[PDB]
């Protein structure tokens, strides 16, 4: 099974480390990204998220939450922990980066959305 | 005043939440009743976990959360602000992203969907 | 049938302007949009789609680029023409905003994304 | 140096497509020859139109077109930028929506995936 368990790096040059996975599919970790959209000193910064455990599938689903600490913003992940052809694990994700806005007239503007792979490092 | 997310909330497709107390590091969890499906499947209760944001303790933080479906194999994340609007109402105004399960990483192209969901308090 | 041609406004109190839709599904517009990302002064903007045509659908998809010409950035619009419960037209639309950046590195930051809901102005 | 558009480029799923010149007024249209489907119908050569930005003449400008599938009722629109990577590749970085046809508004929400596609030159 893929497990999202251990240290990862994406292609941006980011890494992320998660601990345990336990039986309801919960995890928390750790993000250090590589990359922001504000001039602000990039800090580690916590995640949390979850698992999808329905049929106990090898390659399951999963969304996590980084809660960034240098910045108002937050970011969501989704994606599917996958073995590829070689065997190797890989995170296929999404994200949502949302950002604040003083005046809720300025929400359109609020969310960027992007990709990221994460392999194991 | 200030946007809070603990409390129940409701959504511009039926679907209602609840959002326990927030900590001091922003977590939070809670339980999402949705009204709408991509799958053939029944719906029943998912849990959700998330954070809101507190660096300058801004008094309408931006959040996320990740619903954990409980009835199919897919996963949903929500980001977004809790407002206070023109008219004084607390707003979550967020976005989604639902993941489903594909076989083959082949696939996995197809297998985000993205949209929008405004929740105010029930 | 719900067609694109004629004159819209949406949830943003933008307005667009659709022209003759052609047998290939083909048609050009204006946009004024009354929202920005950028501090720039807004200007009526070009834009040029098509309506899918296969099975002639009452309701068809459809998707239009708009050539911002006050920024260097591109919206992109897609969706579907709707009849709603009222026999009204409804276009239900996301949107993903292209900003210009100066560097590839910068890439992943450099798409927004949203809704837009339109009625017949 | 500048990136171009016009001409023939290729994608990491496989798929082609082929944009003709670009006018004064930023115009293009163009084939797709699409590799995956979200449907199980034959994918066919479908037409593609759109435009470059133009303001400040930039080398690396953003852009925007719309594939009209001909083998189904959906539609995809891509946006991205045509930039100079640090070999000197012209690459093409791109998101996109495609829309799928629902019957019924109330599953509008479930009708638009998201994703990206970087294109260079075959």
């Amino acid at each position: 099974k893929c497990s999202l368990t251990g240290k990862w790096t994406n292609d941006l040059g980011s890494n992320m480390t998660i601990g345990a996975v336990n039986s309801r599919g919960e995890f928390t970790g750790t993000y250090i990204t590589a990359v922001t959209a504000t001039s602000n000193e990039i800090k580690e910064s916590p995640l949390h998220g979850t698992q999808n455990t329905i049929n106990k599938r090898t390659q399951p689903t999963f969304g996590f939450t980084v809660n960034w600490k240098f910045s108002e913003s937050t970011t969501v992940f989704t994606g599917q922990c996958f073995i590829d052809r070689n065997g190797k694990e890989v995170l296929k994700t999404m994200w949502l980066l949302r950002s604040s806005v003083n005046d809720i007239g300025d929400d359109w503007k609020a969310t960027r959305v992007g990709i990221n792979i994460f392999t194991r490092l």
